[PDB]
């Protein structure tokens, strides 16, 4: 009873991450200077007598430099004051920046601030077209709108068309920043990679840059990168010791890409343990996906699914040898989770991620059944199954395991599929389906997202893809709304969900996937985040 073909490619990375030894003297040097620079920066933020525009530009610069996580309380205190005071700036640049920064931090500033910039017909004054800084900040702000922000409904188009027109004659690095913005907006980018671009490509080249902030940003980035490299080394050894690339030769060898995903979810030092836990789940679920997608028979897949629901090592005899391997590994991983959380007294919350694993395996099996039967469900039924198979319910849940602050109440909220989680999952689903359609259409998939859509609504491939794009647009507004205070849980637990939506947009940018193993899209970001340090 034959199997498919060894179609996947090996890891292009070889063993270059397997061992990293931190030059402890260099790390301590960096850490010591950063401490001094951190305090100088804190004093900049706490300086009195600053004008609004200067204050917002300082916060914006520090956030783009990737060092705002050092100043969460200070920044919040300042934005909170700005929110509460009657800000009457009549310039497009400052208004739009004020709007963006406040909204991104959950402050529900009214979009009425943009009215003065529009005619009686609610359309932006074309006379703004010669204000590039205003256009740029309006552009960035337009990506943070909610359903209640229809005054901004054309801001994206307006600013885009005029930025395009102005870009080639702008000075550097403003030109590069505008051109980059048009390709990748700040709000929907992966924070470490926008940070890397801003530091090296923009701020390092800005005539007016603050030397203290630039040096701070460079040292902090490179020191954090050291931690990330230690983590990836530890994870690479863990993966190598599992030796799935030998025992399960049908499976993808992509632990570097999996680790990069965790880096998108959170990069800060306090989430080191969290990333190491998360990456192991991402690696293992890609094994499961592949087992379902191109190796297991119907009968094998049904026993696998059943064994997962029972979740007992006793069940392993009921499986073929090759499934025994991943099944034991899955059970071991969660017992490992329980042990490393027991000292903190948080072993009891591992069950929540276990339930999501059980869930996605059920839905994998449904997807297989559908495929075997040649079933094309209506979109509603399709999504009822296919949202879970994005892995995003599992990943979001898993992201909390290593977060010391995460409580049972936080897991209970997540367990109900709150709107902001649903939105992120939907974004991942429709982006994947748009990119996967043409290739999977030839692979025999009758139950692919776009096909379900085409058949349900009786529309073309283009119309279906536009309907899917609209779903993603709607979901981004939902995410944006879901960040607004008062939040149902602490914002610390929302940002992973937002960041999950960010990575998938970035990974499938410009279409499609992108193409052939999203590795090609990820490769330069992995180089920039995990191989090459920022030259100082
Ligand atoms: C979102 C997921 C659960 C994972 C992250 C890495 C992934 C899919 C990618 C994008 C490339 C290698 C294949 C595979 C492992
Ligand atoms: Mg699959
Ligand atoms: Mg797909």
């Amino acid at each position: 009873i034959v199997r498919p073909v060894a179609d996947f490619s090996p890891s292009l990375w070889g063993d270059q991450f397997l061992s990293f030894s931190i030059k402890n003297q260099v790390a301590e040097k960096y850490a010591k200077e950063i401490e001094a620079l951190k305090e100088q920066t804190r004093n900049m933020l706490l300086a009195t007598g600053m004008k609004l525009a200067d204050t917002l530009n300082l916060i914006d610069t520090i956030e783009r430099l990737g060092i705002s996580y050092h100043f969460e309380k200070e920044i919040d205190d300042i934005l909170d004051q700005i929110y509460n005071q009657n800000s009457n700036c009549n310039d497009l640049c400052t208004s739009a920046l004020q709007f963006r920064l406040l909204r991104q931090h959950g402050f529900n500033i009214s979009p009425e601030i943009f009215s003065k910039f529009q005619d009686e017909n609610g359309k932006f004054k074309e006379s703004l077209a010669s204000d590039v800084l205003g256009l740029l900040n309006l552009y960035e702000a337009s990506h943070v709108r909610t359903h209640a922000d229809d005054i901004l409904e054309d801001a994206l188009a307006f600013s885009t068309i005029h930025l395009e027109s102005a870009a080639p004659h702008l000075k550097s690095p403003l030109r590069e920043q505008v051109t980059h913005a048009l390709e990748q907006c700040l709000h929907k980018g992966v924070p470490r990679v926008e940070t890397r671009f801003f530091i090296s490509s923009i701020y390092d080249k800005e005539q007016s840059k603050n030397n203290v902030l630039l040096r701070f940003a460079k040292l902090d980035f490179n020191l954090l990168q050291m931690l990330h490299k230690q983590e990836l080394a530890q994870v690479s050894r863990w993966w190598k010791d599992l030796d799935f690339v030998t025992t399960l030769p049908y499976a993808r060898d992509r632990v570097v890409e999996c680790y990069f995903w965790t880096l998108g979810v959170y990069f800060e030092p306090q989430y080191s343990q969290a990333r190491v836990m998360l990456v192991k789940t991402i690696s293992m679920i890609s094994i499961v996906d592949d087992t379902f997608d191109a190796y297991g028979t119907v009968k094998e897949l049904e026993a696998y699914t059943d064994a997962i629901q029972r979740w007992d090592i006793n069940e392993i005899d009921r499986l073929p040898d090759y499934m025994k391997i991943s099944y034991k590994a899955i059970l071991d991983l969660y017992k490992d989770y329980e042990k490393e959380l027991s000292s903190a007294g948080r072993s009891h919350i591992v069950c929540h991620a276990i339930e999501r694993m059980k869930e996605i395996v059920r839905n994998y099996n449904v997807e297989s059944t559908w495929f075997i039967e040649g079933y094309t469900p209506p979109v509603s039924e399709y999504l009822s199954n296919a949202l879970a198979t994005t892995t995003y319910y599992l990943l979001a849940t898993t992201s909390y395991l290593g977060m010391k602050s995460a409580t049972e109440q936080d897991f209970e909220w997540l367990s109900k599929n709150p709107k902001i989680l649903e939105a992120s999952v939907i974004i991942c689903r429709v982006i994947d389906d748009t990119a996967t359609y043409e290739v999977e259409k030839s692979r025999g998939q009758i139950a692919t997202g776009i096909e379900c859509c085409m058949r349900d609504y009786g529309i073309s491939t283009k119309e279906a893809m536009a309907k899917f794009q609209n779903m993603a647009e709607t979901a981004w507004k939902d995410i944006n709304e879901g960040l607004l205070r008062p939040t149902p849980v602490s914002t610390e637990f929302l940002t992973p969900i937002l960041n999950l939506a960010r990575i998938i947009e970035v990974t499938y940018i410009h279409n499609l996937d992108g193409y052939t193993h999203p590795e090609k899209v990820l490769k330069p970001h992995i180089i920039n985040l995990l191989v090459d340090s920022i030259k100082i």
